[PDB]
């Protein structure tokens, strides 16, 4: 057992075009903002613009083929001004009851 006394990875969910709609509170740590200042946002927003063709690829797929897991490397943009490498893991959460997309899930890694 031990401490993670600076988290490095963060969960999300999206909607389907790549909205926030759910950050924790380890973002803080791993990028520099606050939920409040990601939610309503694109992750695209964040996402350096040479890598993102990648992440929409990204989020184009993990939607096509529910339930697949896709992982994606790009750099996402940190409150101190610099870009950090991330990667993501990404995949639909299907209701158990209607087997609807509810959301993304996304796994944010700094390294």
């Amino acid at each position: 057992m031990s401490n993670v006394s600076q988290p490095t990875e963060f969960i999300s969910r999206h909607n389907i075009e790549g909205i926030f709609t759910f950050v924790d509170h380890r973002c803080v740590a791993t990028v520099g903002y606050q939920p409040q200042e990601l939610l309503g946002k694109n992750i695209v927003e964040f996402c350096h613009p040479e890598d993102q063709q990648l992440l929409r690829d990204s989020f184009q797929q993990v939607v096509k083929l529910k339930g697949q897991v896709l992982s994606v490397m790009f750099r996402f943009r940190s409150k101190n001004q610099e870009w950090l490498w991330m990667r993501t893991s990404s995949f639909t959460f299907q209701n158990p009851y209607s087997d609807e997309i509810e959301y993304i899930i996304c796994t944010n890694t700094n390294v």
